[PDB]
Parts: structure tokens; C-alpha cells; sequence
């Protein structure tokens, strides 16, 4: 069988599974894509860059997570899709020998929602994407961090930008927080009770474990989702652009999901 090689370039990269899901396609879609792929997990050091080892190691498309998805918008030979308007990219696919630059984090997340505004806390790739998708849903979006760090991008979005948490009620509180794993609470305990109690759902990007931020919400009896949904479908949305349009996302969620 003629062979591809994939990846996901990240740092940390053991919790991901990106790769037991893209596998499982790879595996059972063989046959209609006429190449056997395999994905593995690579650990980039913070400093190195994403375009030598991508070109190094051979891959004809690979995965982007914390704490790169910025840094992959600005390597990437060409831009295509939402990712245009997202300061991010998560996918990378090699077509015509240029490095093109994708973003599924921003359909993923909005196919994994079953809303008027939204606080999104963060201001790394995963936040600009939610930013992205939630202005264009027609949203109202504030945007909380502790820093200036990507007022330009938020700001020309339309977002509101804060470094004191806004006092307003919000539907959605989602956790986005950049290069962090979401052990810990994002915000002041009260401060996110507070939140949750005149919140509609609140969403966490983490997936794998129960983040404290997804406790408190629990513990409210506020609604909540961790990121597993998420995940799937910009893994499914990734496979397809993997696949050149060939495999629908919609075939490659089904056997994702079933996988992890
Ligand atoms: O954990 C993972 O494998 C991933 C998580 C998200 O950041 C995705 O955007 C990324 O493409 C893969």
C-alpha cells in the first residue's frame, strides 16, 4: 500500500488522542482512499519550528495544539478556509508542495453545541478560533485575560476586552485558557460561581479529566461540557482535509466517536 505520514505537533503531546481516532479512520478508510495512513503524537520543543520538522519527518498533514496554533498561522505558506480569520491554524496539510494552514477548532466547536453572548477566557489560538465563530454565529463575545495579549485581534473581531471580569450575566463561559492544561480554576472561585449561577452552560476545552472549572459548574447544577465533543469533530473536519475532500467529516466523526 502506498503510505502517508500525520502527526500532532504540540507541547505537552501524551494526553493527546488525536491519534487513536485518526488511526481507527485511517484503518477502515483505506480502502477508498487507496494509502494506508498513521498518525503519531510529536512533542515540539517550545523553540524549534513547526515547518523543518513538518518537511523533516515527511508528513502530508498533521495536527497543531498548545502551544503552537498561533505560531502555525504565521509558518504556513498559505491560508484557507475560516482559519483566515481565526490567527490560528490547528491543521496543516501539504498540497502542491505548500504548506496550507486550516482551522477546525471553529466548526468543531460550534457543531459540538446543542445563546446570546459568551465569555471566553483566554487569548491563544483556541481562544481567537471561538472568538472567530462565535461573532460570526451573531453573538455578543467578551473575552477575559490578564494581559493586553491579543487585544488587536480580539478588538478588530468586535469583541469586548477585559482584564477585570465584566459584571454581566453570560450564556456561555467557556475556559479556553492558552498553554495550560485546566487543572487549576481559571478565576476567582466566587468570581466564577458568580458566573455559573446566571450562566446557561459552561464549556471547557480540556478534555480526558474533570477540570475544577467544569466541578464548580457541576456542583451548581449549571450545565456543562468538557471538550470531548469538540475534539471529535474538528479531528473529523481535520480528516477530511487529510483525506483531500474525499471522506466527509461526517463519516469520519462516526468513527472517532466510537474509538474514544
Ligand atoms: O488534543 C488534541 O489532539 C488536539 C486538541 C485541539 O487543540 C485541536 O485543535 C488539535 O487539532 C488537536
Amino acid at each position: 500500500m502506498k503510505l502517508k505520514s500525520f502527526g500532532v505537533f504540540g507541547n505537552p503531546i501524551k494526553h493527546s488522542k488525536s491519534p487513536l481516532i485518526h488511526n481507527a479512520c485511517f484503518l477502515t478508510f483505506q480502502k477508498e482512499l487507496r494509502f494506508l495512513g498513521h498518525y503519531h503524537p510529536i512533542l515540539l520543543p517550545l523553540e524549534s519550528h513547526i515547518k523543518s520538522e513538518f518537511l523533516h519527518l515527511g508528513l502530508s498533514g498533521a495536527n497543531v495544539t498548545l502551544p503552537f496554533k498561533e505560531r502555525a498561522f504565521q509558518v504556513c505558506d498559505k491560508i484557507k478556509g475560516i482559519a483566515l480569520e481565526c490567527g490560528a491554524v490547528n491543521t496543516l496539510v501539504l498540497e502542491n508542495d505548500e504548506l496550507v494552514g486550516y482551522n477546525t477548532d471553529a466548526l468543531g466547536f460550534y457543531l459540538s453545541l446543542k445563546y446570546q453572548n459568551a465569555l471566553i477566557l483566554g487569548a491563544g489560538g483556541s481562544a481567537k478560533a471561538l472568538a472567530c465563530e462565535l461573532k460570526k454565529q451573531g453573538l455578543q463575545v467578551s473575552v477575559l485575560n490578564r494581559s493586553s495579549r491579543g487585544l488587536d485581534f480580539f478588538q478588530r473581531l468586535g469583541c469586548d476586552c477585559f482584564m477585570e471580569p465584566p459584571k454581566s450575566a453570560f450564556d456561555l463561559i467557556i475556559n479556553a485558557t492558552s498553554a495550560s492544561l485546566h487543572n487549576e480554576l481559571p478565576l476567582n472561585k466566587e468570581v466564577l460561581k458568580g458566573y455559573f449561577k446566571e450562566g446557561k452552560l459552561a464549556y471547557d476545552l480540556a478534555y480526558g479529566f474533570l477540570t475544577p472549572f467544569l466541578s464548580l459548574a457541576k456542583e451548581l447544577k449549571t450545565p456543562f461540557q468538557d471538550g470531548k465533543d469538540m475534539l471529535i469533530y474538528q479531528a473529523a473536519l481535520s480528516f477530511e482535509k487529510f483525506s483531500a475532500s474525499q471522506i466527509p467529516y461526517s463519516k469520519a466523526f462516526e468513527v472517532m466517536r466510537s474509538v474514544f
